[PDB]
C-alpha cells in the first residue's frame, strides 16, 4: 500500500496544501504521518506569502511534525553534500536537507521532481512521485463513495 | 563598528578557522558573541567533510564556542517575508538570523546580501572586520 510515514519537498508541498487540493490533503492527513523539514516550511511560506504568513505557520505546526535542522543532521548532509561534490553533483542546499531529514525520519520522500534526488538514494533515502501520490490518494476518495 | 554580537557567513567562518587567523579568531571569541545560523554550520562542516575530518567531533567543537541559533520558527517566518520581496537559502537564514540575533554579517561578499538592507541587517566586509581585530590586538 503505502508508509506511514511520509515527507514533500516545497513545491510539492505547495501543491497539497492548496486552497484547490483540500480534499486530497485532508485524506492524506487522515491516513499518514506527514514529517516536513523546517526548510521545506520555510520555502512553503516564502510562496504563501508573495501575509498573514504568521497565523499560516500555526496552522502547519498543528498538523504536521516539523523537524528542525538537528546536529545530526547538518552532520549527516554535510557527509551526503561532500560526497555529491565529489561527483560535480549540484543540489540546493534546500534539496539536501529535505533529502537528509527524510532520511533520518525514515519518511518517504513525496515530490514532483524524483530524479535530482536519485542521488542521494544511496545514503537511505527513498522517494514516490507526485503525480502517482496523487493518484493513490484520489483513488481512496472514490473508495470512501 | 564591531557591536558585541556578531556572526559570519559560512565563507568568512571558514577562513576565520584557518591557522593563519587563529589570532583573530581567539580576539574575536573572547570580546564578541559570535551568533551562527545553523545553516553556517551545515556549510562549514561540508568543508571539513569534504577534506575528510571527524564530523561528530568539529560540530562538538563549534557548538562549545558559538551560540549555534536554530531555524527558530521567528526566523523562518521573517526570512519568508523577505525571501517572497525580494541569493539562496543560506543567504537569507544567514541575515534573516543576524536581523533576529542584531548580529554584524560579517562576509567576503557583502553586496550580494545589499538588498536585504531594507530589512535591517548590516553588514562588514571581512577585510575590515579583521582590520578592526588587529587594531584590539595592538591593544
Ligand atoms: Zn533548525
Amino acid at each position: 500500500p503505502l508508509p506511514p510515514d511520509i515527507t514533500f519537498d516545497s513545491l510539492a508541498l505547495i501543491k497539497m496544501h492548496s486552497q484547490n487540493m483540500k480534499r486530497i490533503l485532508e485524506v492524506t492527513l487522515a491516513k499518514f504521518t506527514v514529517n516536513l523539514s523546517i526548510v521545506t516550511v520555510y520555502r512553503y511560506l516564502t510562496a504563501r506569502a508573495y501575509k498573514n504568513i504568521e497565523a499560516e505557520f500555526e496552522i502547519l505546526k498543528d498538523i504536521y511534525n516539523i523537524v528542525p535542522l538537528l546536529d545530526d543532521i547538518a552532520i549527516k548532509a554535510a557527509q551526503i553534500e561532500a560526497n555529491l561534490i565529489k561527483k560535480e553533483i549540484t543540489l540546493d542546499m534546500e534539496d539536501i536537507i529535505t533529502a537528509t531529514t527524510a532520511i533520518y525520519t525514515n519518511s518517504l520522500l513525496v515530490t514532483d521532481d524524483p530524479k535530482r534526488y536519485e542521488p542521494i538514494r544511496r545514503f537511505g533515502l527513498d522517494t514516490m512521485p507526485l503525480d502517482k501520490f496523487i493518484k493513490e490518494v484520489e483513488l481512496m476518495v472514490e473508495k470512501e463513495l
